[PDB]
DNA sequence: TTCCGATAGTGGGGTCGCAAT
DNA sequence: ATTGCGACCC
DNA sequence: CACTATCGGAA
């Protein structure tokens, strides 16, 4: 019923009281909105799911994360986005981990309660609800994040209990993810496109372990002019690695 | 005063699907 | 059968 | 997804 989607703000952007938030593990899946009749992605591309996958689901609008287990994103994205054309029974171990309803004028605590009500009244086990728990100190958050990360999880999500749904980013829905640093030697330059015409678009870097990947973001516009010369070393941040061990969401930090 | 939230516009890894080879 | 490319997910 | 680079209004 609400127009735009409520996006999640990064943690560092100290001041919040965690006790006022529902905490839940961020599931590295595919976002999907349940139309009551149809599933659709973040940008409203139809998801071609089997009829049994949605059989007996509620007749309401629900936002959820199509998810199997931790560290199964690439495979999950292969099942969900592919057209369905009983072969293509790959949805067997997929679930719809609902986490919110886009209802206007009601606290997330109430929407969560409604979600749990809809699950008990739904015979299909594909319809699930993300587990919501409570933390106290910021230290408790840091330790839980570490544990989840080491256990293969992607991160944590914080949703304010007494907050109403509203599009955009705010402290009502916060996103928590870990990241590490690493070094790599630049092997080549790649010309940028669009506004970065005649400028550096990305760098073919390589890690000491022999993993090569293109580092294409994090540079200021001045850094793109006269970029790190080939043969030098650069430090980049990343959020884990892919199936092929390549850094994910990598961005440039500083040289040396 | 600073800082936040919203846009516009680049870039990656991975995958799917269609056009070109 | 191969390859390249745009458009999506993240 | 990550990011840089603006900009007007909220804090
Ligand atoms: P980006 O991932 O930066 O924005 C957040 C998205 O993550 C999805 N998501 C996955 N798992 C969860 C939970 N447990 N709670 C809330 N959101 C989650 C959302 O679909 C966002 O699009």
């Amino acid at each position: 019923i609400v127009d735009g989607l409520q996006l999640a703000k990064q943690y560092g952007h100290q001041d919040i009281n965690i006790a006022e938030y529902w905490v839940s593990e961020k599931l590295d899946g595919i976002r999907a909105r349940w139309d009551g009749t149809e599933l659709r992605t973040r940008n409203n591309n139809k998801i071609d799911a089997p009829a049994w996958f949605t059989a007996n689901w509620p007749k309401a609008t629900i936002d959820g994360e199509l998810w199997i287990a931790r560290g199964q994103f690439e495979r999950t994205a292969s099942i969900v986005l592919s057209k369905l054309t009983l072969p293509s029974k790959r949805w067997a171990k997929v679930r719809f981990m609902a986490f919110d309803m886009p209802v206007a004028g009601q606290s997330f605590d109430s929407r969560l309660n409604m979600l749990n009500n809809l699950k008990e009244a739904t015979p299909n086990p594909t319809f699930a609800v993300v587990s919501q728990f409570t933390l106290s100190s910021v230290n408790a958050l840091e330790e839980k994040l570490e544990q989840v990360t080491l256990s293969g999880g992607e991160g944590l999500m914080l949703h304010h209990k007494k907050a109403f749904y509203h599009s955009g980013r705010s402290d009502k829905l916060i996103k928590v993810k870990q990241f590490e640093d690493a070094e790599a030697k630049v092997l080549a330059h790649f010309a940028g496109k669009g506004k970065f015409k005649g400028m550096m678009g990305s760098l073919l870097v390589e890690t000491p372990a022999g993993v090569q990947f293109k580092l294409g973001t994090g540079f200021s516009e001045k850094e793109r002019r006269a970029p790190p010369a080939v043969g030098s070393w650069v430090t980049f941040k990343f959020y884990g690695v892919t199936k092929n061990g390549k850094p994910r969401f990598a961005s440039f930090l500083r040289v040396r």
